[PDB]
């Protein structure tokens, strides 16, 4: 799925968590799992990517709003 903007990928699903890497707009990401975290533009859903860090799902163009795949473990 493409990211919708330049999008931070963080060590935890929080906008205060450390930035591991930043994807340039349109970069293809795969979703390992989904969880909840900071509310970003109305969505508290966060996606763990192929790199093991978390992005705000609002900015991942999947067509889905709610969690739709494997839930991340605690
Ligand atoms: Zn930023």
């Amino acid at each position: 799925y493409p990211v919708k903007t330049d999008l931070h990928c963080r060590s935890s699903p929080s906008t205060s968590a450390s930035i591991v890497r930043t994807y340039s707009s349109g970069t293809e990401v795969q979703i390992q799992c989904q969880t909840t975290g900071t509310s970003v533009q109305g969505s508290n859903v966060w996606d763990k990517t192929q790199h093991g860090c978390y992005v705000a799902d609002y900015y991942v163009k999947t067509g889905h709003s709610g969690i739709f795949t494997t839930k991340c473990g605690s």
